[PDB]
Parts: C-alpha cells; structure tokens; sequence
C-alpha cells in the first residue's frame, strides 16, 4: 500500500496504519483521505491501542483526551467534564 500503511484504498488511501504509526483522517473534495503518520498535528489527541493508533480531533480547552472527534473524555485535574466540555 505504502509506508507503514496496513490497509489502503484507490479512493481513500490508507485506512489503517501500522501499529506503531497514527492514522489521521482529512477530508478533501468531498473525499476522506488517511495518511500515516509517527504523530500527531496540534489540536489531534493521540489515541493509542494494541492493534491501531488514531489522531483525533481534540480541540477542546482543558481537555486531555477525545475518544470522538472534539468530544472530551478526560479533563485536566481539577476541572469537570460535562458532556465533552470540561469546566472550572
Ligand atoms: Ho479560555
Ligand atoms: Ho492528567
């Protein structure tokens, strides 16, 4: 497929990364397109499993980790997460 890419389509290009690497998604022209990376972009939370790691969407103030796009799942300490937000 190509560099540490695992799975890849003709129209999408990868769709699963090497486990070491992270896959980020961007859409362009109506198209999803993926590319392996070793980390990744500001505002991406670097979401890590055994099989598959994921950049995901986290621009999200105080906010530690995204599960799903821009929806947090952990807030610094301190602060209180209501519904993907974290607050005072
Ligand atoms: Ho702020
Ligand atoms: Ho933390």
């Amino acid at each position: 497929c190509a560099k540490g890419c695992e799975l890849c389509s003709e129209v999408n290009g990868c769709l699963k990364c090497s486990p070491k690497l992270f896959i980020l998604l961007e859409r362009n022209d109506i198209r999803q397109v993926g590319v392996c990376l070793p980390s990744c972009p500001p505002g991406y939370f670097d979401a890590r499993n055994p099989d598959m790691n994921k950049c995901i969407k986290c621009k999200i103030e105080h906010c530690e980790a995204c599960f799903s796009h821009n929806f947090c799942t952990k807030c610094k300490e301190g602060l209180y997460l209501h519904k993907g937000r974290c607050y005072p």
